[PDB]
């Protein structure tokens, strides 16, 4: 129901969130070089063997080497460049402008979330994971809703991951990418619930966003690039409000206090799992989403029940690194919302 009013929050926005996204500010990532995986130790079953870890979709066999997963799911070199202090991305947005007197960088928009190709049961187990780790302390008050919560958003970042998988699809045929409106449906479309989780998300991550607008510092004015930046970004923030940031889409106001805390851990180790991931492309946006989603969290507890000095701390003090990963995963979010729409007519023209 309350849909339709995303969707149209979402229309009104789209344009000047992707040409936001774009900018020189938001478009590159810090992405740790090497990888460790901490569960392929005391070994449980994580599959290696690229045979397991393929989506069985496509016929990989009777394909060229240059459009095996190993390929589709990697970076493109050229783009992706040195990090050092340059990209302040470790620095908090309280101290990007004067108020008074072992990693790289992955160029994001050359590396967009796609169909990889990477699935099969290596990718079946990682999700896995996610889902069983969902598991808090008992007998606090919030047992409960703290993991319907929990299920609820990873649910919506696997939907989305879907979704964009589907509006990104490649022909294996003509060699051109492509909407895939009957693997759109395998996934997402027959299952109701997943279409609403991608919401539920959306609406958290914008209200995330809208809740810290009042206190974003001026990050933004003076870098001689990104001028507009904060400002245009404000602007965004802004289309978003709505009547549905009344729901308390996170418990905030009914979950404990220690309980919080592990609802914030169980993801910077979802996070950190993102690490068992052998796509390369795959992996960087499971770090991004996931990232995101964990900052919309320490944002929406935080601002709670906190005083005027004290959510001026939290914004201010909030690394340009969280702010990538939040409205970068807001873009997807946005993205994945409309290729929804985009594909219920590509449904409805079916007859
Ligand atoms: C972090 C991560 C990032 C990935 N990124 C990409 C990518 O960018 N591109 C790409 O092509 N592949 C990507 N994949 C792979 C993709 O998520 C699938 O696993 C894959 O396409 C193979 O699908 P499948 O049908 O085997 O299982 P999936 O569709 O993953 O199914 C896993 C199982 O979970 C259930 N399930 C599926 N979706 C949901 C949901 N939303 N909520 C609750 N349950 C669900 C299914 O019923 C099934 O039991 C990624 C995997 C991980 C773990
Ligand atoms: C079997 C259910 N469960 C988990 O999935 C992890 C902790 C727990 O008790």
């Amino acid at each position: 129901g309350s849909f339709n009013e995303l969707n149209a929050i979402n229309e009104n926005i789209r344009d000047d969130l992707s040409a936001l996204l774009k900018s020189d500010f938001f478009k590159y990532f810090r992405l740790d070089l090497y990888k460790q995986c901490s569960f392929w130790d005391a070994n449980d079953g994580l599959c290696l063997n690229r045979a397991c870890s393929v989506d069985v979709v496509e016929d990989w066999d009777t394909l060229p080497e240059y459009w095996q997963p190993e390929i589709l799911g990697s970076f493109n070199n050229d783009t992706m460049k040195e990090a050092d202090d340059s990209d302040d991305e470790a620095k908090f947005l309280d101290q990007l402008c004067q108020t008074s007197k072992n990693a790289v960088l992955i160029d994001l928009t050359a590396n967009p979330e796609r169909f990889t190709g990477y699935g099969g049961k290596q990718a079946g187990q990682i999700w896995s994971t996610i889902y069983q780790d969902n598991c808090f302390t008992i007998g606090e008050t919030g047992e409960s809703l703290a993991k319907d919560a929990f299920y609820r958003l990873v649910s919506g970042f696997h939907a989305s991951i879907g979704t964009h998988l589907s509006k990104e699809y490649l022909n294996t045929k003509t060699g051109k990418w492509e909407p895939n409106l009957d693997l759109f449906m395998a996934r997402i479309g027959n299952f109701p619930d997943r279409v609403t989780n991608m919401y539920f998300n959306y609406a958290v991550v914008a209200k995330a966003l809208w809740k810290i607008q009042p206190y974003l510092p001026e990050f933004s004015f003076c870098d001689l690039v990104n001028k507009e930046i904060k400002n245009k970004m404000d602007n965004v923030i802004s289309q978003l409000d709505t009547k549905i940031f009344n729901e308390d889409l996170v418990f905030a106001n009914d979950l404990s206090l220690t309980l919080k805390d592990e609802f914030r851990s169980r993801f910077k180790n979802v996070t950190k799992i993102m690490d068992c991931v052998q796509c390369d492309r795959c992996r960087l946006w499971g770090k991004i989403q996931t990232t995101g989603y964990a900052t919309a969290l320490k944002i929406l507890f935080e601002i709670n029940d906190a005083d005027e000095f004290t959510k001026q701390h939290i914004v201010g003090k909030l690394t340009k690194y969280e702010l990538i990963a939040l409205l970068q995963t807001f873009g997807r979010l946005s993205e994945s919302i409309e290729s929804v729409n985009m594909f219920e007519k590509m449904y409805g023209k079916r007859l």
